[PDB]
This record gives structure tokens, sequence and C-alpha cells, in this order.
């Protein structure tokens, strides 16, 4: 019940100091997030998405997440992820070739080792998504999330192996950032930062050791 | 108190637990060697231009299980406006990764440290067949106390390579490692094999494969001179 985001000494720079679970936070040489500035170009990579409603929903540690029971499935290299639950970081952790946008989702997966793979993908100001509401109202029972819908159906993505953006900073982790940003309205991006209780919750990019990227892309749906 | 590749206490399931330097060994997430069979098929934006010249090594000596060249630090590896200087070639029998589940009775590692101490290591591996004269000048320089090395001859002009982070494959296992496996086998005699294995007094140093999370490995090739 210690690590934060306040930029003295539960910040993430000394992350490390806080605990020794946390030492890869600092010594680890694939800690996410970072800017995606070199990659190369090139699916295999098949979602088993429904609509699903939350086994909870709920904000900890400084996001929001809903939390999910094991039916909804992505499949990588012939291997079964399950989506663990799916939080929000604002602003936009990862960047690419130096660009920001002011929010994004993770999609939490496990295999049968236990490895993970995890998602990335923005919102951008816009027109209001439908597929925020039935989260934003599950605070008590929990409505369906649209999760076959919440991604775009043709998506462009970069991946590499990185680690966790929050602490324990886990290596191991399959990161797949997404291209296309989704849309997010202006007056749900406030309302739902002040869950975030407008107190910024985003890890600084991580330094880094000539990570090596595909660009690719995939049909989602 | 010293590491092995041996069956009991000192060996790699073991090189975590002799010296606290080496908890990634184990820990780590991007460990070497692995079993290359997942890969990104890409194009030649490659920048990995090769500056090799005949060297003579500073030495050639055994030293933790293998033998190895050291050499002044006048040949090069250029990576995106970043390059590597040449630290050393050693062996590993067999070699360590494996290509597909292939297995090659012997390997060769470029290492490589940029100024901050970056690290690319450059793998290749060795199939019996023809005489290799360059391997000889190793194996004419390790009783002295030392003649060219034609790096400019070693590798393949024309090369097929496995690219991804890694690890280096003995302890302190270092992580952050750009490793550069090139598919392309170079060719070794039954006797320079033979004798080598002695003079790496005949005990393999080859770490077993490592657990693989997902790494993202491109497959593309290159022109070296
Ligand atoms: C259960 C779960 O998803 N935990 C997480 S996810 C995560 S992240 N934000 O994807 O890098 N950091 N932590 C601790
Ligand atoms: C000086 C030097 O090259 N040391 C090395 S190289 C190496 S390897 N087998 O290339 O990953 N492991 N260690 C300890
Ligand atoms: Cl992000
Ligand atoms: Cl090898
Ligand atoms: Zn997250
Ligand atoms: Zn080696």
């Amino acid at each position: 019940t210690k690590w934060d985001y306040k930029n003295k000494e539960n910040g993430p720079h000394r992350w490390d100091k806080l605990h020794k679970d946390f030492e890869v936070c600092k010594s680890g040489k694939s800690q996410s997030p970072i800017n995606i500035e070199h990659y190369y170009h090139t699916a295999d990579l098949q979602f088993k998405y429904a609509a699903s409603k939350p086994k909870a929903v709920f904000f900890t540690h400084h996001t929001l997440k809903a939390s999910f029971e094991p039916t909804n499935h992505i499949n990588y290299r012939g291997h079964d992820y399950v989506l663990d639950n799916v939080h929000f970081h604002a602003p936009m952790e990862f960047l690419i070739n130096n660009k920001t946008r002011p929010l994004s989702a993770h999609f939490v997966h496990k295999d049968a080792k236990g490895r993970l793979l995890v998602l990335a993908i923005g919102f951008e100001e816009g027109k209001e998504n439908p597929n925020l509401d039935p989260i934003l109202e599950g605070i008590q029972n929990f409505k369906e999330v649209a999760l076959d819908a919440f991604l775009p159906k043709s998506i462009n993505y970069y991946h590499f192996n990185g680690s966790l953006t929050a602490p324990p900073c886990t290596e191991g982790v399959a990161w797949f950032v997404i291209e296309e940003p989704l849309e997010v309205s202006a007056k749900q991006l406030a309302e739902i930062k002040k869950r975030m209780k407008n107190s910024p919750n985003q890890r600084p990019v991580q330094p880094d050791y000539n990570t090596v990227i595909i660009k690719s892309s995939a049909e989602t749906r």
C-alpha cells in the first residue's frame, strides 16, 4: 500500500527503492513504456471476444479496472491467452513516433504457462463511444461489456517485448500497441479522469535498449 | 566457487545460486539461448554494416570453458548509426542457439561493446566439412604467447540472420543483448572439429535452451563486405 504516481517519494523514479520486488523497475533492460520510433515492416492473432459481464468492476491501485471471467481469449502463435481485466491509464503510456493521446486501455492476458499479453489502444477526443458505458454503470447488477465491438475490425499494430508499466514491473510481456485511436468524448474524458481522481496514472517512458519492434496488421473480428 | 556446464551443483540449472551477480540467469525474461522457430520476415532497412579487417588478436587463450581470441579495438560493427567494437571471438560446442530445432556442432560469437557498454553479439554456426583456413591461425596462436585473423574473410558476404534482444549465454547472463544469429553455417574439418574441443577441454560449453517469453524475432539478410 505504498507505491503511487506522486512526483516525490513514492513516484516511479523511486519504485525500486520502495520495495525490492520493484527492483526490476530499475534493473531490467526491457522496461515499459517507450517511444516507438524504430521498427520493422512485415496476423496469427485471433480474438475470442464477446460482450461480457464483469466478474467485478473497480478502481484499484490508481486505475479503473473491470475484471473478467476466463471466457474471452486471445490466441497467439497457437497459445490461448485469457483476458484477466481491462483497465485504463491516463494519459497514454506508450508513445508512437513522438505522438501522444490523452487516454488508453489495457487488455491483460495470461496463457497456459502464465505468460502475459497486454494490448494498448488509444482514445481520441471526439465522438462519444458507447463501449465505455457498460463499465461506467458498474459501480454496484453488472451490465455486459461489448468486447468484440471495443476494438477496430481492422488494426495496424506494434509488437515487441517489454515489461509491466506498473510495479512490480514484471517482464516477459508481449506488447501489442494498436495504431488506430478509438474515440472518446470530452465529457467522457473528464468524467472518467475523475475516477482517476484527475490524478495522472501514467508511468514515464523507460530507457530503450534497441527494442526490436515489428509493425504488422490484423483483423480482430 | 566457479560455474560449469557439468551435471551437479555448478551447472547451468544452478548458475543463479552460485553468485548473486547471477540472479538474472534464472529470473530474467529475455534469457539466451533459445530455439528459433517463430519469426517475422522483413525487408532490408537493416542498418548493419561491417567494418572488419584482418587483425592480430591481443591474445588467444582458454578461459571459462571456451576458446577466446580478444582483439585490438580495430574491428567494428555499425548498427543504425551506433558503432560496436569487436571485443573478442569465442566458441561454443555444440552451437547454443537453435535454428528451427537444428543443432550445429559449433558456433562463434562476435562480441561487441559500444562506448556506454551496450552489447551486440553475433552468432554463426559451423558445419563439419572442408578444412577451414581461418580456423588454424587461431589454432596456431593458442600455444604461442599472434597471427592476423582474416576477419575480413571470416563471415560470409551474403548472410541471412535473425535479430532480437536476449542475454549473454554464460554468467552473469546480462540482458539487453542485441543478438544477430546468422543462418548460414560455416565449414569445419573433422580434426579441426575434434582438436578444438580438446582445447575447449572436451567439456561442452553449451547453455541449455532458455524459457522463451514470445521473443520478437525478425529475419533479414545482408552484405557485410
Ligand atoms: C492484474 C493486472 O492486470 N495487473 C497489472 S497490469 C499492469 S500494466 N498497466 O498493463 O502494465 N500493471 N499491473 C500490476
Ligand atoms: C568478454 C565476453 O565476451 N564475455 C561473455 S560473452 C558471452 S556469450 N556466450 O556471447 O553470450 N558470455 N560472456 C560472459
Ligand atoms: Cl499506452
Ligand atoms: Cl550459438
Ligand atoms: Zn495498464
Ligand atoms: Zn558465447
